[PDB]
């Protein structure tokens, strides 16, 4: 689902969220991009109610791309406890972004 609250009011769910959080930060404009767009659709509709999965246009919200440092698009974030654990960037195979999506569940 696209991520569509302040930056005041993401760092606050972020603090609140009682499940693991994936962010897809992309602009995306690539070819490589959008690929990893549309699996990241399917992983959010595969782990439907266990991981929340958000995607920000990162030219909408710069301060939250921001305050996590995405210089590059696509990028996709972890986020358990508050905190941003865990980064892949670019061209991320939908085996390694599933594998990383079950460790968080751990
Ligand atoms: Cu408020």
């Amino acid at each position: 689902m696209v991520l569509d609250v302040t930056k005041d009011h993401w760092l606050l769910y972020v603090l609140l969220a009682q499940l693991p959080v994936m962010v897809l930060f992309r602009k995306d404009n690539d070819e490589e991009a959008k690929k990893v767009e549309y699996i990241v659709r399917e992983l959010a509709q595969e782990f439907d109610g266990l991981i929340m999965v958000f995607e920000l246009d990162t030219n909408k919200a710069p301060e939250i791309a921001k305050k996590y440092n995405i210089t590059t698009t696509p990028t996709v974030a972890f986020f358990k406890n508050g905190e941003d654990k865990s980064v892949l960037i670019g061209a991320i195979p939908k085996d390694q972004l599933r594998d990383e999506i079950l460790k968080y569940l751990g």
